[PDB]
């Protein structure tokens, strides 16, 4: 069994994740569902107190492998299974911080955990992310190319709203390697579809989450792979 027969639904997920943030460190955890192809919540938590960033910013930070793959492109995420992946992220809030990310997976009784390190350095005291001002992020179309011998890579330009109502630019950029020591193959540069919405559970003491990604692949330039070698 290996691959999309590995992704029947429903599944769950986990994460860990460490991180510091202009020299504080905190955690968070978290638990969720995935109830079909392309939908997947997570509820996280800090663990250590109050999250000392925007919960907005960290939401790409809070699983690939769930997104919704027609069948004519290749789902790499899933495809590295058995085996894992990791995935190394640089987001950079454009005129104030950048920050990386780490992650790791594993798959056992239906459950995808992540455990995930996030460093961020530079970030400015009265912006956004640290004084948490974000509302939400737009959804957005996440370019996928081969990359490299055996990786694919991830690129996305996101807008962040402000609660004054104008926008803030993140660039991000990720490299995906699976971890397997097997060859996987690659998919035709393709994009990705996607949008978080965040809530709050009104009963949670914690400083936490509440967040839904729906992630969907598609050709949607069909010229696009002839340009990646
Ligand atoms: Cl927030
Ligand atoms: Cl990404
Ligand atoms: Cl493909």
């Amino acid at each position: 069994a290996s691959g999309r027969a590995l992704f029947q639904y429903p599944m769950t997920s986990k994460i860990e994740l460490n991180g510091e943030i202009n020299g504080k460190k905190f955690k968070v955890a978290g638990e969720g569902f995935t109830p079909s192809s392309g939908r997947f919540n997570m509820h996280a938590y800090c663990t250590t107190g109050d999250l000392p960033m925007s919960w907005v910013v960290i939401a790409s930070p809070l699983f690939h492998m769930f997104a919704h793959y027609p069948e004519d492109i290749t789902h790499f995420f899933q495809e590295c299974f058995p085996g894992s992946y990791t995935l190394d992220r640089t987001l950079r809030m454009e005129g104030d911080g950048t920050l990386t990310t780490h992650h790791e997976y594993s798959l056992e009784d239906g459950c995808v955990t992540s455990k995930t390190t996030l460093n961020a350095s530079g970030f400015d005291p009265k912006g956004a992310t640290m004084t948490k001002s974000f509302v939400k992020q737009l959804p957005n179309e996440v370019k996928i190319t081969p990359h490299g011998p055996n990786g694919i890579r991830l690129t996305s330009t996101v807008l962040y709203l402000k609660e004054d109502g104008t926008i803030q630019i993140g660039t991000q950029d990720c490299i995906v390697t699976p971890v397997g020591g097997r060859k996987v193959t690659q998919p035709k540069a393709h994009f990705l579809h996607t949008q978080i919405i965040q809530k709050k559970d009104p009963n949670d003491t914690r400083d936490h989450i509440v967040q839904t990604e729906l992630a969907v692949a598609g050709n949607l330039w069909h010229g696009m792979d002839e340009l990646y070698k």
